[PDB]
């Protein structure tokens, strides 16, 4: 309807970073002495690289009590990148208070530097009443808004007289479980019967498939001894194997995660990690560390280490952490190495 | 999320210096009191010192006492330093002492400092309380700072990220290894292997006769002749890999196979591929194929194309061939035209 479908959508890659200028009150690398930062990227593939250039005393003498900051593009593929940036003045609580943003999105090319002359006054930063230098530490928050804005669409306005269902590989196999049809062999776990067959299980499971052919199916095809999981978790992985999804996640993520680690099912591991990553807590941190370590969830190890870094004030005395300490010296050694060396 | 950090290392150390009986020292010297060396902070890396001039080295310093600081030893020529000095607050005096405003480069063996301090008699004046037991206490703070930084930081994190979904890898991976050879189907000479449950699920027609309680005999001597082996391989690739890159040039045979196997999905993709294949010279053949295969969507598209391009479609002899061979098609086309064109004589 309406012939054309002009739906021009603007793609804005928004991402922000924060500074840490140690003891700015007496750095005094002024009047042309260049200072750089850590190069940073948006994360969406490696094309864009920025480096800051701060002048405590700005170039030219007109910015005597004023400072000017310039963002420089070190190198990028030639695409005439257009982007927008903003900065702010920060408080002790780490929230932007006096936020100033660039009026327009500035066109960038390789090696070009864009910034505002006399960006901000020196004395207001140095004002004691404003409290912008807690422990003489200066923080500066920047929010980049790189925009591509390169999209052209033509056509088509197909009325779609016939509705085409998508691929039916999952639901057709998903609906066969309750019917329990075409099950050649038996399958019992923890004394409860779950009628399934080894063909599709072998097809959708390399571990069992390797285990299937090697000197069991000749004799013990009908009965296979499974005890690592209770039926409530085995049915969940069964549903995941056939349907391709495990909707009952949050209530039973942990034991599902352990079962996935036993069978080396990476997708189950990461999605259970997603379920449990949001559930990080002071009281539950220790058992999360132990479960991640036993399951070799390195990413969950890192996130839990970060949680301990941010909550060392209270997590350390928790009885779970003490149990981890007495039981798992290696975990606490790793935590000490991370929080000591990387942080300092 | 960067964690810029940007450490700027500074080592603030100090060196108290106290001269016993300062009144008597003014006479038995004219130039310098070379003090002892000192170090602290970073593992005693740097040796520093100082020397006062109770009597001025030069005429300018004859008016004002000079405490002109010196460097003893250092590894690097470039050493930026801020040095502040005062009295050791015996009474209440945290003022009256100056500062070094600008960071100066301290090279090996060189001396640097200030010299305009105080009048000599005023310093010796007891009213100012600068002679505790005839001693001169100093609170000499030195702050060395370094070529900037040690940048980074990074703070690269966005949740945890997940691997690619693994529906197709399991099917494709098993086929490549050629493991679990459940059956050997010999069709057109070439031998093809496959499994039971997946073929039954994807193809209901294959599931039809294998549901009749006979499977072992048929698999050993399966009869497949309506479809060429190449289209069978294309079917295998579409089922397992999930793509049919060369479907465009084999739509007719693949569409016929889908009709035989009652594959609505494959038939739909075949019709869609054939939709963007109509030309001005072979429209009759496409319409005949659509009618034979009961392609309702393709048949309707062909009818619309003919209605639009009848000025040239009827010119070709294919229309006359259809008229002679298929009178019922002409009859129903005329019925549709008359019903659609109610007005006009």
């Amino acid at each position: 309807v309406a012939e054309s479908w002009c739906y021009t959508q603007i793609k804005v890659v928004k991402f922000s970073y924060m500074w840490t200028i140690n003891n700015f009150s007496f750095c005094r690398e002024e009047m042309g002495e260049v200072i750089k930062s850590s190069t940073f990227s948006s994360g969406a593939n490696d094309k864009l690289k920025w480096c800051l250039r701060v002048n405590p005393k700005g170039l030219d003498e007109e910015s005597k009590d004023y400072l000017s900051l310039y963002l420089l593009l070190v190198s990028c593929p030639k695409s005439e990148v257009r982007a927008k940036f903003k900065f702010s003045i920060l408080n002790a609580k780490g929230e932007e208070t006096k936020a100033m943003e660039s009026q327009r999105a500035y066109r960038f090319v390789q090696g070009k530097d864009w910034g505002f002359k006399k960006f901000i006054r020196r004395d207001f930063l140095l004002d004691e009443a404003n409290g912008l230098l807690p422990d003489d530490k200066l923080t500066l928050f920047c929010e980049v808004s790189v925009v591509q804005d390169s999209v052209n669409i033509s056509g088509q306005n197909t009325m779609n007289m016939v509705k085409v269902p998508e691929c039916r590989l999952a639901d057709e196999l998903g609906g066969l479980w309750e019917n329990s049809r075409f099950t050649d062999c038996c399958l019992c776990v923890a004394g409860q019967e779950f009628q399934a067959h080894k063909a599709i299980l072998a097809a959708r499971s390399p571990v069992f498939s390797a285990m299937f052919e090697h000197e069991m199916e000749e004799s013990k095809k009908n009965r296979v001894e499974i005890n690592d999981v209770e039926p409530e978790v085995f049915k969940e992985m069964m549903c995941f194997i056939y349907t391709g999804k495990a909707p009952n996640l949050d209530k039973m993520a942990d034991d599902l995660l352990a079962a996935a680690d036993k069978y080396a099912l990476e997708r189950l591991k990461v999605m259970c990690e997603d379920a449990l990553c949001s559930n990080l807590s002071v009281e539950n941190a220790a058992e999360i560390l132990i479960l991640a370590d036993l399951h070799s969830a390195d990413q969950l190890k890192t996130q839990a280490v970060d949680f301990i870094n941010y909550h060392a004030s209270d997590v350390l005395e928790t009885s779970g952490w003490k149990s981890m300490v007495v039981s798992h010296p290696h975990l606490v050694a790793e935590a000490y190495r991370s929080l000591a060396s990387a942080q300092c």
